[PDB]
Order: structure tokens, then C-alpha cells, then sequence
């Protein structure tokens, strides 16, 4: 269905009540997935499942400003599985991005980049077969 890396334009940026839905399948022996919500060259929200970081599975979230990564945010819960279909839902809330995988809440990421309506691209990359990527307002 879609070629990765995939660019989803976010016209006029993001805003509370915007829900982004990504459907795909993790490839066999995947190493990484990444969602990059971009404000120009900056990455407002990087969401990065790592399947083998020192033989552990962890999701790393961060922000990139002026080509410099900030302080990462990690939590322990890893709902992805190599070879299996997934759904990622990213709901923009007034103070954070809220992420659910396979209909279960995963994490929140507080807004570091304040100019939400300039976060105008979502890049989708890594070791997936990407089926679809879209948004709606709830």
C-alpha cells in the first residue's frame, strides 16, 4: 500500500482534537520504527520503537531543535511485535501528544515545540509495511 519513508502533510500543522492513525505491519526482524512530526527541519515529536537496543525493546521519544536532539523520554512498555499488524493512534491534546497502540494507551509526550500549527509534516519510516496513514478531527 504505501512506500516508506512516507510523508503525510499536516496542513496548517496540528491542533488539539486532531487524531492521526497509522496502520501497518512490522517486518520480520525489524530493528526500528520512527514517526517524526516535523516543524521545518525541527522534529517536534520523534516516536522511535527500537527492537534491539542492547537486546532490549524500548520506545524512545525526543525532540530535535536546530539539529540537536534533546533529552530523551523512555518508558518500559513495548506493544509492537516483529511480523505483526499494528495500529498507532496519535491524538493531539492541549498539553501533549497522546499515543495508543492497538487500541491501548501507550504514552504521552508533552509539547516542547509550542507552535503546533507549524508542525506540518509527519514522516513515517523504518522496518514496516505501511498500509495507511491519515488524520481526522474528533
Amino acid at each position: 500500500m504505501l512506500i516508506v519513508p512516507y510523508n503525510l502533510p499536516l496542513p496548517g500543522g496540528v491542533v488539539p482534537r486532531m487524531l492521526i492513525t497509522i496502520l501497518g505491519t512490522v517486518k520480520p526482524n525489524a530493528n526500528r520504527i520512527a514517526l517524526d512530526f516535523q516543524r521545518g527541519n525541527d522534529v517536534a515529536f520523534h516516536f522511535n520503537p527500537r527492537f534491539n537496543e542492547n537486546n532490549r525493546r524500548v520506545i524512545v521519544c525526543n525532540t530535535k531543535l536546530d539539529n540537536n536532539w534533546g533529552r530523551e523520554e523512555r518508558q518500559s512498555v513495548f506493544p509492537f511485535e516483529s511480523g505483526k499488524p499494528f495500529k498507532i493512534q496519535v491524538l493531539v491534546e492541549p498539553d501533549h501528544f497522546k499515543v495508543a497502540v492497538n487500541d491501548a494507551h501507550l504514552l504521552q509526550y508533552n509539547h516542547r515545540v509550542k507552535k503546533l500549527n507549524e508542525i506540518s509534516k509527519l514522516g513515517i519510516s523504518g522496518d514496516i509495511d505501511l498500509t495507511s496513514a491519515s488524520y481526522t478531527m474528533i
